[PDB]
């Protein structure tokens, strides 16, 4: 049900910024996202009905972004991992 994203990423403020089921964008930078129990990665956990989908761009929470070279990344809802330009799901590997 809700969209959870472990994000791989060095920055130290690191923002998920999405539109949810096609919805109003959230607030530049976006929603934080919290240190992980996996060494370089981040996570959030973003609040979403059955059968939901959120468009996202990452960034350092200052203009330095990831937005998977101008498309943006898509998530459904479950777990997934985005590392490298990579989704998977699950966890990180
Ligand atoms: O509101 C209309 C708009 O909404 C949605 O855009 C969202 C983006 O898809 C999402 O990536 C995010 O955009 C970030 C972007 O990822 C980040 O790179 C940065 O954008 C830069 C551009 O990369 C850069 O080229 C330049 O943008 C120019 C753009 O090239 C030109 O084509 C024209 O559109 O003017 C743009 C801006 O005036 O500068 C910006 C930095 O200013 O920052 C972006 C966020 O500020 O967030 C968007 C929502 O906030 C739609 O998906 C998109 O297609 C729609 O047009």
């Amino acid at each position: 049900t809700d969209i959870t994203i472990y994000y791989k990423t060095g920055w130290t403020h690191p923002h998920i910024h999405y539109s949810l089921n096609q919805g109003a964008w959230t607030t530049l930078p976006g929603v934080p996202l919290t240190k992980s129990e996996y060494e370089g990665y981040v996570k959030v956990t973003i609040e979403a009905e059955e059968g939901s989908q959120l468009r996202a761009a990452f960034n350092n929470g200052s203009g330095q972004w990831d937005n998977n070279q101008g498309r943006d990344y898509d998530f459904s809802s479950g777990v997934h991992t985005l590392a490298d330009g990579r989704i998977l799901s699950g966890t990180p590997k």
